C-alpha cells in the first residue's frame, strides 16, 4: 500500500478553515482508490511567527524536505504587518520555499465553469465562447531577481534569463498543451527586449520536439488586450515572471470567482507546493462562509503533478463541477443562498460517494 | 493674428483618410476663433519608404523641427514588411521622432461615451460605475532602452531610470489630475524592484508640492485587475514605460472603440506628436469607412496641450459627444446602420457650426 507524504501548511486566516476540508477530500479519495496520506501538519506564516519567531522554522524546513509535496494554505494578515518588509509572513514563506525547492513553473488554470459565466466581469457573450486557459509562468527567474541598485538619483533591475531557465519551463508548457488543446502562446516583448529574443530562439528549438503542437507569438501587451476582448483563443500561455505575474491576475479577474482559483509551483522532479491562488482574507476569517473549493483544486493538481494519481484528480474536479452545476455554492460565488464552508466540502464529499 | 504650424505627417492606410476630416475640423475652428493653422502636409512611413527610401527623411525631419506640433495619422502596412525590422514605417518613423524632440510623456485618455457601453467588453454594470481615465506613460526611459545584450546562453534588458525622468513624467501627471478628479495612481512593482522604490520616492517628494492631490499606489498587476473589475476608481494613473504600454493598451481593450482612441505625446516645452492610438487598418484602407473620431480628437489634444486653445478643442470634444449621443456613428461602432468617413466628419463639422 503506497503512502504519500503531504507537508499541510494551512497558514493564516481561512488557511487553516479551507484546509480542514481538502484534508476531509484527500483522505477519502485516497481510501478509495486504495493509497494512504501522511498529513503532516506544521506550523508557516503568521502561525509560525506567533509561535517561532520566524515566518518559516527550520523544523517546518525540514518537514517539507522529507515529503512528496507542500500542500499550503493561505499566509498573511494585519497583526503581522508592523513586521519589517521582509520578515512579513507572505515574502518570509514563500519566496524561500520556491528557491529552496527550486520551483521555477507555476501552473494557474483559468476554466470557468458555465454555472459561473455571470460572476465574470466579461460580457457573457466573450465569456460563451469558452475559456480554458493555463498560465505556465516562470517563476524564480527574471526582473523580480536580477542584479539591481537603488541609488540616490537612479536605480535599476535587470531582466536576466539564461537558455537553461527558458527551456525547463518552455518543456512543461508544451507537455501541459500535448494533453490539452495543443496550442501554446509565447507571450514577451521581442520587438524591444533582448532577453525576449532569447525567449523566441529557445522555445522554437523546444517546439521542434513536439510536432503536435502549434506554437505561435504575442506580445504582452497584446495578450492584456486578448484576455479581455477574446480569451477563448489561448489554451496554454507561456510567460516570463513578470509577464506571468501581472497577466495571470488578469485572468484571476476575468474570470470572476477568486475562491475557486488553484495554482501549482513545481521542479522537475515531480514535487511541488500547491495553494489557492487567492491570499488569506482577512475580513472573513473569523466566519464560516470562505470558499474551500480553491484549495480542494489545488489538492487535485497535487494529485496530478506529484503523485501521478489522475483518477482520483478528475474525480475532485468532476465533483466540483457537478456541484456548481446544481446550483450549490458559497457566499462569495451566490450572496442570496449559500452553503457554508463545511458543508460545501460535505457537498463535494457526498457528490463523489456516488460515484 | 496669430498663426500655428503644423506638420501633417498623414503616414499610410488609412491615415491620409481620417487626416482630411481633421484638417476640415481644424480649418472651421481655426476661422471661428480667429486664428490661423499652416497646415504643412510631408510623407512619413510607407509613403516615405516608396518615395524617398527611408520611413523619415530630413526633409520631414526639418519641417518638424520648424513646427509648433506634429499632427500624425498612421503608419505601416504589408507592402513594407519584408523590409529588415529596423527599417520598418513604425519602427522607423515613430521612435526617431520621439527621441529627437524629447517626447517623454505619453497621455492616452479612456473615457468611454454613454452612447458605446454596449461595445465594451465589460458588463455594463462595471461601466455604468463611469470610466474616464487618463494613462500617463513614460515614453522614452525604463527597459526598452537600457543597456541589453543578446548572448547564445543569456540575454539580459535593463529597467533603469533616473531621478530627473521620474520627475518630469509625474508633474505632467499632477498637473492632469489637478483639473481632473484630483487623484494620481502610481503603478509600480516596488514590492520587488528597485526603480519602484525609486519611484516612490521621487514622486511622493513631487507630490508634496500639489496639495490638491490624492496620490495613491498600485502593483502593476493588481492594476490589471483593477482596469477589469472596477476601472470607475482610476483618475490619472501614471506609469513606467512598460507597465503603461502594457495597461495603456488594456484600457484600449476594456474601452471597446478602438477608432476613438487618442494619444498625445508631448515635451516640457508645449511640443508634440498627437496621432490616432491605433495603427493604419490596412483591411480597410481602401473603404471610405475608418472612423476618424480618433484624428479628430488627437486634434483637439493638440490644441490643448500645444496650442492652449482650450476653448477650441472643448468645442471639438463636446460636437463629438453630441453626435454620438444622436447615434451619429462610423461602421466599427455600428455595424448595421452607418456614416461613412467623410459624412462623419460633415456631421462633426454641421454640429460644430449650430453654437
Amino acid at each position: 500500500m503506497k503512502t504519500y507524504k503531504v507537508a499541510v501548511l494551512a497558514g493564516d486566516g481561512i488557511g487553516p478553515l479551507v484546509m480542514k476540508e481538502a484534508l476531509k477530500i484527500l483522505t477519502f479519495i485516497a481510501q478509495k482508490y486504495n493509497f494512504s496520506f501522511e498529513l503532516n501538519e506544521a506550523k508557516i506564516g503568521g502561525a509560525s511567527i506567533d509561535a517561532y519567531g520566524v515566518a518559516l522554522s527550520d523544523e517546518t524546513l525540514k518537514l517539507c524536505e522529507q515529503s512528496d509535496a507542500i500542500l499550503f494554505g493561505s499566509v498573511g494578515g494585519p497583526k503581522w504587518d508592523n513586521l519589517p518588509i521582509d520578515q512579513r509572513p507572505e515574502r518570509a514563506s514563500l519566496l524561500p520555499l520556491r528557491k529552496h525547492f527550486n520551483l521555477f513553473a507555476n501552473l494557474r488554470p483559468c476554466k470557468i465553469y458555465e454555472s459561473l459565466t455571470h460572476a465574470s466581469p466579461l460580457k457573457n457573450e466573450i465569456i460563451q465562447k469558452g475559456v480554458d486557459i493555463l498560465c505556465v509562468r516562470e517563476l524564480t527567474g527574471g526582473i523580480y531577481f536580477g542584479k539591481q541598485d537603488l541609488g540616490k538619483e537612479s536605480a535599476y533591475d535587470t531582466e536576466i534569463y539564461t537558455k537553461k531557465e527558458i527551456e525547463r519551463i518552455a518543456r512543461i508548457a508544451f507537455e501541459s498543451a500535448r494533453i490539452r488543446k495543443k496550442k501554446v502562446h509565447l507571450i514577451d516583448k521581442a520587438n524591444v527586449l533582448a532577453s525576449s529574443i532569447l525567449w523566441r530562439e529557445v522555445v522554437a528549438n523546444v517546439a521542434k520536439d513536439y510536432q503536435d503542437i502549434n506554437l505561435e507569438y504575442m506580445y504582452v501587451d497584446n495578450a492584456a488586450m486578448q484576455i479581455v476582448k477574446n480569451p477563448s483563443i489561448f489554451d496554454v500561455m507561456l510567460c516570463s515572471n513578470l509577464f506571468g505575474d501581472i497577466l495571470s491576475d488578469e485572468l484571476a479577474a476575468i474570470n470572476g470567482s477568486l475562491g475557486l482559483l488553484s495554482s501549482a509551483s513545481l521542479n522537475d522532479k515531480g514535487f511541488g507546493l500547491y495553494e489557492p491562488a487567492g491570499g488569506s482574507a482577512p475580513d472573513i476569517a473569523h466566519l464560516n462562509i470562505a470558499n474551500p473549493i480553491a484549495q480542494i483544486l489545488s489538492a487535485a493538481l497535487m494529485l496530478k503533478y506529484s503523485f501521478k494519481e489522475e483518477q482520483a484528480a478528475q474525480d475532485i474536479e468532476n465533483a466540483i463541477s457537478l456541484a456548481l452545476a446544481q446550483g450549490k455554492m458559497t457566499k462569495d460565488l451566490n450572496a442570496k443562498s449559500y452553503l457554508n464552508t463545511d458543508e460545501m466540502g460535505d457537498c463535494i464529499l457526498e457528490i463523489l460517494k456516488e460515484n
